[PDB]
């Protein structure tokens, strides 16, 4: 089929989203597109390549809050920010682990030093707001990632017997089985928001 | 060699740490322990099984602070403990990766039951003590995943050019490129464990 970059990785999102980064190989995505190796080779050669390329693509088609609203306060910015990449990362299989490690993307560079220097308008040095940034960012990462894995393992094997379970932990698993992992992602999303906060508003201040 | 469960946990977690979880296959597991894949398969039959097994191990070996000090503040041991975690999952390739997903294996009932009594003893209900503990782990393995991935992949290719980058994210870079990550994430476990205050200490009251 059509082998522009955008077709390219297309296909590699769709084979990303069937068997994940094991199953995008190049005899793979070679099937996938209707090609033999070589021809594919001529378009892409690289894995991480074209892995960095889909942690891209990812968020361009569905990480929909990558910018404040006027007036919009840095902690409401960062929450709807969070919501959104965890909602883009979600959706597809090894999204998460697809972005682990990347950096900007120069398609990316307008979006992200926006954002950069939102957070140093708003009373952060740069060095703060990256933390701040880079705290949600990981916590988000972190979040997703044991999310999907968890429930590409039950398919491996059954998690165990509830027999021999203390209690506690028992009713901990009960509380997440109960839910996908928004419940815990927000609660912590909002501590995490409140900390930075407190030391924002601190200043000099022993706190 | 040797193929009981210590020693073929031994060689896996030395086989992940040479060439991660892609690595971590039948024929190179059956060639460090230097015996035939059915021979192998004997012992170990399932490669999430084995991972499970590696997760656990890795804390078994280096995960030294994973219970409180008599009379320790509840915040102090969410400090030492995540610091613990970090290093760690550190301390082998993918050890990070390894983690995700699983839940606690029956070897580590005693010690997980004692964290989750200690922060219901310290006011938290189960289920705020579970988010803050939830939280505290997906920030520290988000963490150790984007510092270990961006690190493997220099290997994989040079980053990019330093020209046409805008000003505070080529800051942010250099500031990021200064250290290993354990700055950011210190500051933003802090703020991660105020916040968590914030949340226990408003009881009813709006916050
Ligand atoms: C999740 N959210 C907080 C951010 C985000 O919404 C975007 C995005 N493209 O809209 C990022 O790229 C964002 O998710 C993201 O991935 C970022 C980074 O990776 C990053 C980095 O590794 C080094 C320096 C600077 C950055 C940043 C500023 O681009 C961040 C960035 O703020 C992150
Ligand atoms: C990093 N730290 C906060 C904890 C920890 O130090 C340990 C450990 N074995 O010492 C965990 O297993 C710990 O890292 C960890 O992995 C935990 C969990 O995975 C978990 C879970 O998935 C479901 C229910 C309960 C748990 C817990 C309580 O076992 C946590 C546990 O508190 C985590
Ligand atoms: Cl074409
Ligand atoms: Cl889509
Ligand atoms: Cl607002
Ligand atoms: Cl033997
Ligand atoms: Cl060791
Ligand atoms: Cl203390
Ligand atoms: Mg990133
Ligand atoms: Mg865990």
């Amino acid at each position: 089929s059509r082998l522009n970059r955008e077709s390219v990785i297309d296909a590699a999102l769709e084979l990303l989203n069937e068997t994940g980064i094991d199953g995008l190989t190049t005899r793979k995505l070679a099937q996938k597109l209707g090609i033999e190796q070589p021809t594919l080779y001529w378009h892409v050669k690289n894995k991480r390549a074209l892995l960095d390329a889909l942690a891209v693509e990812i968020l361009a088609r569905h990480h929909d809050y990558s910018l404040p609203a006027a007036g919009e306060s840095w902690q409401s910015f960062l929450r709807n920010n969070a919501m959104s990449f965890r909602r883009a990362l979600l959706r597809y299989r090894d999204g998460a682990k697809v972005h682990l490690g990347t950096r900007p993307d120069e398609k990316q560079y307008d979006t992200v030093e926006t954002q950069l220097r939102f957070m140093t308008e708003n009373g952060f040095s740069l060095r703060d707001g990256l933390y701040a940034i880079s705290a949600v960012s990981h916590f988000t990462l972190g979040a997703v990632l044991e999310q999907q894995e968890h429930t590409a393992a039950l398919t491996d094997r059954p998690a165990a017997p509830d027999e021999n379970l203390p209690p506690l932990l028992r009713e901990a698993l009960q509380i997440m089985d109960s839910d996908d992992g928004e419940q815990a992602f927000l609660h912590g999303l909002e501590s995490l928001i409140r900390g930075f906060e407190v030391q924002l508003t601190a200043l000099l201040q022993i706190v």
